[PDB]
């Protein structure tokens, strides 16, 4: 009943600004994808762009991830309707953030889009057999060249965890709709 948002991350869209909650804990959460729009135990999105992204959360000894693909403006709200804020697209040029080519500054994970499918990536520690670590809330591990646990039309329908361990901690949820 009283869950708010939608899931562990519980997202709340408000006009041209949407906020996200960090279920990792709530003491000292550290965002990555974009710290500019990352609050304590929360993620204040503003002037966002209609597109996807892999958001990772780190609260002390907890890790939570969730794919974020949507547009800001007209979606949901809490208690407001009439308001005139946020300039209609002012200064932006172009932004990406995480787009592979890692191996120098920490790590980053995201989902790929292939022939009517949707794959994913992960962080590897060694180089021999351990290729892309994926542990589903209901399924343990199963190394694979490319993370494929769902389809584009037939979504994964299940949240998985990706990390450089046999018992990954970063749980990346799944939820996309164009």
């Amino acid at each position: 009943g009283s869950h708010m948002g939608q899931e562990e991350f519980a997202v709340e869209i408000s006009g041209t600004t949407v906020t996200i909650t960090c279920p990792s804990s709530g003491d000292d959460i550290k965002w990555k994808p974009d710290p500019a729009l990352g609050d304590n135990n929360k993620y204040i999105i503003q002037n966002h762009d209609s597109s996807p992204l892999t958001v990772s959360c780190t609260a002390g000894d907890q890790e939570h991830t969730m794919y974020l693909n949507a547009k800001v403006g007209s979606a949901d709200d809490a208690k407001k309707d009439a308001a005139k804020k946020d300039d209609a697209k002012k200064d932006d040029a172009k932004k990406d953030g995480s787009v592979a080519k890692l191996g120098v500054h920490g790590l980053s994970m995201s989902v790929k889009e292939v022939s009517g499918k949707v794959f994913l990536q992960c962080q590897e520690s060694k180089d021999l057999n351990t290729n892309y670590l994926w542990k589903k809330g209901k399924e343990e591990l199963g190394n694979m060249r490319q993370l494929d646990l769902g389809a584009i039309y037939d979504d994964p329908r299940g949240t998985y965890t990706c990390q450089r361990d046999e018992n990954v901690n970063s749980t990346l949820h799944v939820h996309y709709r164009m």
